[PDB]
């Protein structure tokens, strides 16, 4: 169990990539305070089973075992658990039907966009949409996993912030001179939080090429995933940022990036995101308190006109009833 | 703090070989930091006290042994073998106050091991019959620091069904994983398991007179092997493992025996370090423990600890 | 924060002025508060000591840059003037920052080459040091010593004199001269005072006074040379301290490194003991309870003064 809210437990979250889960493999992960085991059978096109990493016999992690004959086997006594989590065999008592109590705690898992989505509760919410996934004109790439020692909601608040661009992202996403921020259009509606189109000022790098005027916008249907859309000179680049809430104070950041330009741009896209993500991590790791402060009437946070979309985020979290990872 | 039932039992804290004349050693029992010291005389007794000087809270272990006294390093106070301050160097003519006294504990050398009771010895040190048999040879395993409850360490050692999966080299085969109807008896002696078969041929039985001490007996084709497993309870979540192995076959087998014991212990320590909760769950976030017929000796250990009133190291 | 106001309303050294050169950003910690110390390229700019905290989104201001007499936060470039008022917000260039856009500032006074800070309202003055003005005395500063021990245990160890023959053998005593004479201890409204006493090696006469719980003035007269010192403890929190010493002497300048070496040896010998002592915090008067003998008169008096002042922070 956990101290997490039901609004959060009943949502889907990315815990891995499908390319990390090979046939016959055992992977560990952490979601909302719970340790997880992700396993597949040696069959090809095998389903991924996401359970709690715990054998109920003597408390040994099931992730220390082996996958054999479509069963996850515990290392201590060799209890064999089927795809539904039911012990189907106890080697010490091979003719005995295992007790019904011998059951692993199983969760909902679904693959989409090459990502493993998990729901610890009742899947009542839907997986965010990524329209360009099935567009053959768009190429796909994934960033590596980033472990961040900061609240899941502080990480998302940062990626909603845009006024920091000319300071901690100078040279990639901002100009320390064009640092004034225009009035921002931010909607709160049925589709979630939308930052409307807005101009990103980037520093010239190629003096031969024309200014890469970038227009960006983003939408949040889920509070820990953000769909971002950028149209520059000759390329539209969309991304799906996904935050794995490890606990109230820890988070994993992953991005699926899709672009309509030359596949040869993959290396540059991945390296440019690395720079921005690590410049953002430096601030996230220093922020206090570690949990995102919600609104109220250490001193309270101060909000200026340019914080419109981040004030609306903190408001959305109070409406959703979020108390985990926030203060 | 620990339950009186544990406070009044004997526990191994060191090997006699390592407490030399004039030496000062350290140990940790039931939450208490301990100082062990000997005088430079031969046949000197071992004094096991709390590692603390009552003047200003400095560890007496950072001091020195001099003239059959332990000297505190801060103000020079000298404590006799009974633990009483006999000289305060700033007041050389003053009879040191009665409060100037170290907290002393009972110490007894048995089986080449230093045994300590922090309470009132109500029970005797566990018996080891082959200690007095000259037909048996003697070897000691090294110390093993385990980040697990002392009671989880003993539960693992009482378990016999794990042999075919984590010990398939020495104590089990994957084609012989079935466990026969085991025999368990909890009497005044303690917890006793009746003899059972172990597949590498071998017959094995064990008895626990005390919760953290195990006597084990194994008969092979040509050799009887016995061991005394001692668990030092550092605190609720930490333990030290030691064994005294005795056998009546060739003394040349000492190295293979120690090598075999090391493999098994480090294979058990891997499961022990992973177990959650860290403290032993007793019979009463994470689901409750499930018990199968092959778990009757470990179910009896948990029942015994509950009956004895153990609340320290257990969940 | 959980500290007693008697402590919050007192002056403490958090740095030496030689460590905060023009245009620098230094960090410190005092009574649980993280502090940012910053200066200007003004050849003689003052030292600002604020809480290491940007009230916009909670970044540490110490990760910023000093520019044109302002401290600039790294996250959104907010510029705070020397009074701590934010005067620029780059996002809204022609917007006067709200009154809330203000760093939490603390009182800072430079004295004896040291940075004194008071987190509250200074009801007391910075401890006195008469040989500072005396031109016949040379001056030197020890390095900062981080001690994993209560500020009050650190000060307890400095007032102890009975331990000189055992852990400071060679500098403040030897094992053949361990008997302690009847010490003169004056506990008054001003504070704790310790009268003249003999330190062996062939001997020197020392005394000390404490007008402040965590500041000690000491005087040693030996063979015509008088050495004085000001021991300052930075209370980091209940369990941690910084130790610093300003030593002044009227002999040869050549003695400086020897003086520094003698202090360094004694201090690290004291730190070996301080780190081993349990409990970490200083036990006051009503693990076994502390026993007191006559050589411990001035250390018993320290505990009695702290209880009368109502110190609960850093004490057991
Ligand atoms: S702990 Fe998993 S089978 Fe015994
Ligand atoms: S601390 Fe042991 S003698 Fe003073
Ligand atoms: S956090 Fe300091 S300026 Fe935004
Ligand atoms: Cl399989
Ligand atoms: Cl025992
Ligand atoms: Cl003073
Ligand atoms: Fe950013
Ligand atoms: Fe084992
Ligand atoms: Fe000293
Ligand atoms: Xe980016
Ligand atoms: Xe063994
Ligand atoms: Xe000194």
């Amino acid at each position: 169990m956990t101290t997490a809210d039901l609004i959060l437990i009943n949502n889907w979250y990315v815990v891995a990539k499908v390319e990390d889960c090979r046939p016959g493999s055992i992977t560990t992960a952490h979601l909302l305070g719970v340790k997880l085991v992700l396993w597949r059978s040696h069959e090809q096109n095998s389903p991924i089973q996401v359970w709690q990493d715990y054998c109920p016999h003597r408390g040994v992690p099931l992730s220390m075992g082996e996958v054999a004959n479509n069963t996850l086997v515990c290392p201590y006594h060799g209890w064999r658990y089927n795809q539904a989590g039911k012990c189907v065999q106890i080697p010490a008592h091979p003719d005995m039907v295992p007790p019904a109590s011998a059951q692993a705690k199983t969760y909902h898992c679904q693959e989409r966009y090459g990502l493993v989505w998990v729901c610890l509760g009742n899947p009542v919410n839907d997986i965010p949409s990524f329209p360009e996934w099935d567009d053959p004109n768009y190429h796909k790439t994934y960033t590596k996993s980033y472990l961040i020692q900061a609240s899941p909601f502080r990480v998302m608040d940062n990626s909603i912030d845009v006024s920091h661009f000319p300071f901690i992202h100078e040279g990639i996403l901002g100009d320390r001179n064009h640092a004034e921020v225009e009035d921002l259009e931010v909607k709160v509606d049925k589709d979630g939080l939308t930052m409307g189109k807005y101009q990103v000022h980037t520093s010239k790098f190629n003096n031969s090429t024309k200014d890469d005027s970038m227009v960006n916008w983003f939408r949040l249907s889920h509070p820990l995933c953000q769909y971002c859309s950028t149209e520059a000179s000759e390329m539209r680049t969309v991304d799906l940022m996904v935050v794995t809430p490890i606990d109230e104070d820890n988070s994993v950041l992953r991005y699926l990036i899709m672009w309509n330009g030359s596949k040869t741009l993959e290396s540059k896209i991945l390296a440019d995101y690395d720079q921005v993500i690590e410049e953002d991590i430096r601030i996230l790791h220093s922020q206090q308190p570690t949990r995102l402060p919600l609104l109220s009437p250490l001193p309270q946070e101060i909000h200026v006109p340019s914080d419109r979309c981040t004030v609306a985020y903190r408001r959305w979290l109070k409406e959703l009833g979020v108390t985990y990872g926030v203060c």
